[PDB]
């Protein structure tokens, strides 16, 4: 039988861009890593070089993006790159950065999934480990909720709630079941977004210095300002799904289960992970010695 194997990169990937929040120019380098390394961020601009494993315990700030911290060393906005890594089944990789923030690229996981697939994937000689949800686990705060439900595969449901003319109809909720729907085709191209009133407040405080219509959907009181429009009819809720997939990948292993989110953000997503990790009776580590019988499928490398 053919086991589901761990994956890394076949070749080194190089990217350049700007941090959404910092506005700083950053050089990103993706490198192959040995079996059981996981995703590890590396700040190569520092002396000595500081390594931060992409794990729930290393999550610092969770206000507008997911930030990893080790001492006072930070790696900001890891969620879109981790979403791309999770979507393509990359287990092990070194993510080298020349600055404290992952480049925003076009605001989606699209440019990352393209850079990874261009370099190609390398299957490694070790079984891929999955975390299977055995019991329900939920976290709430006010009207926000995030839940893990046992499910034979991988499924993400998300609902947003904006009282705004652009956000009416069935476009405010989406469910993606990865047994029948491609992360690449239906999720990866969904861009980050911001409302003009919030952006004006951020700018007044010298925040979100790298943001523009080139790396985000900008919505005022009545419309989308981007001249070229949306990539999906429900691009906003698909971006929240992209975010949830990246934040969930801080578990350090692919999930076998279902995520449901209602107005959930980076903070509640990480509180859900921390609650699941603490509740050892709600999950177990599984491997698939026969890919045929597996409830999750990855694209060929
Ligand atoms: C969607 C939301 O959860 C979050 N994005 C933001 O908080 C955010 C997105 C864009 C801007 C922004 C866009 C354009 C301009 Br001009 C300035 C800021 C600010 C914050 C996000 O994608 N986190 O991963
Ligand atoms: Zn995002």
């Amino acid at each position: 039988n053919a086991m589901i194997k761990q994956r890394t990169l076949k070749n080194i990937i190089r990217a350049t861009g700007v941090g959404l929040h910092s506005g700083e120019k950053v050089y990103l380098t993706l490198k192959p890593a040995p079996v059981d390394t996981g995703i590890v961020f590396s700040r190569t601009d520092l002396d000595p070089v500081v390594e931060i494993p992409a794990r729930a315990e290393n999550v610092g700030e969770t206000t507008m993006s997911t930030t990893l911290v080790k001492g006072d060393v930070k790696v900001d906005t890891v969620e879109h790159l981790l979403s791309a890594m999770a979507g393509l089944g990359i287990d092990n990789a070194y993510v080298e950065l020349s600055a404290s923030e992952v480049p925003i690229m076009d605001g989606s996981a699209g440019p990352f999934v393209f850079l990874i697939q261009s370099a190609g994937l390398q299957e490694q000689e070790a079984a891929k480990k999955f975390i299977r949800i055995k019991r329900e686990v939920s976290v709430e705060e006010g009207d926000k909720r995030a839940v893990f439900v046992p499910f034979d595969g991988f499924k993400v449901s998300f609902e947003i709630d904006f009282d705004h003319p652009v956000f009416r109809g069935r476009t405010q909720q989406a469910s993606v079941d990865f047994s029948s729907t491609s992360f690449v085709k239906e999720v990866s191209r969904a861009r980050t977004f911001g409302f003009m009133r919030d952006i004006e407040y951020l700018r007044s405080q010298n925040l979100a210095l790298g943001g523009s219509v080139e790396n985000a959907i900008v919505v005022d009181e009545n419309r989308v300002l981007n001249e070229d429009g949306l990539r999906y009819e429900d691009e906003f809720v698909k971006h929240k799904i992209l975010d949830a997939i990246g934040d969930l990948y801080l578990l350090g292993n692919s999930l076998i289960g279902e995520f449901r989110g209602f107005k959930s953000g980076h903070a509640l997503n990480n509180q859900l992970l921390r609650t699941l990790i603490a509740d050892k009776d709600a999950w177990e580590v599984v491997t698939f010695e026969d890919a045929r019988t597996a409830p999750i499928s990855y694209m060929r490398p």
